[PDB]
């Protein structure tokens, strides 16, 4: 089976490791210590052929250390994650997608755009608007919520798909 190393970025609060507990546990966590970076691991079936996800789930403390520069040269595709109830974390976008174009020395990166926390009505982010953002970088945008799972397979295996084909 093949293994597949994904990297879960973005501002603190948006819902990072709530998005990856849910794809790996299928429990939705409303209380996980955000200083916590780890990896997750999880078989699953992506389009008929038994898969193995290695995702790294991150914290902002990290984001400079010399580990994690380990984990973004071998990983493989990015989620960069927002929540469209926070314009912050939406204008943190670039910042992260330029961390990882640097890291990896390459424009040819598998990526997909998260706009988190669709359950919440207080939405303060268009999905036009991150649709345009996804346009401009090239990659897709989907919808997730780790609440209610809305999205969360679908973005995850979004961006194996598409680190598969890169291979
Ligand atoms: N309503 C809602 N809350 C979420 C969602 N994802 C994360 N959260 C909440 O937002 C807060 C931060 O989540 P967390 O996963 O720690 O964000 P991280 O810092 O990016 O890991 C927590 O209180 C979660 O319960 C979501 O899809 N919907
Ligand atoms: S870490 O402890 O070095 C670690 C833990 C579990 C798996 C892996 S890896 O799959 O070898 N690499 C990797 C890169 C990016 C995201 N996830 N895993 C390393
Ligand atoms: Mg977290």
């Amino acid at each position: 089976m093949t293994e597949y190393k994904l990297v879960v970025v973005g501002a603190g609060g948006v819902g990072k490791s709530a998005l990856t507990i849910q794809l790996i546990q299928n429990h939705f966590v409303d209380e996980y210590d955000p200083t916590i970076e780890d990896s997750y691991r999880k078989q699953v079936v992506i389009d008929g052929e038994t898969c193995l996800l290695d995702i790294l789930d991150t914290a902002g403390q990290e984001e400079y250390s010399a580990m994690r520069d380990q984990y973004m040269r071998t990983g493989e595709g990015f989620l960069c994650v927002f929540a469209i109830n926070n314009t912050k974390s939406f204008e943190d976008i670039h910042h992260y997608r330029e961390q990882i174009k640097r890291v990896k020395d390459s424009e040819d990166v598998p990526m997909v755009l998260v706009g988190n926390k669709s359950d919440l009505p207080s939405r303060t982010v268009d999905t036009k608007q991150a649709q345009d953002l996804a346009r401009s970088y090239g990659i897709p945008f989907i919808e997730t919520s780790a609440k209610t799972r809305q999205g969360v397979d679908d973005a995850f295996y979004t961006l194996v798909r598409e680190i598969r084909k890169h291979k």
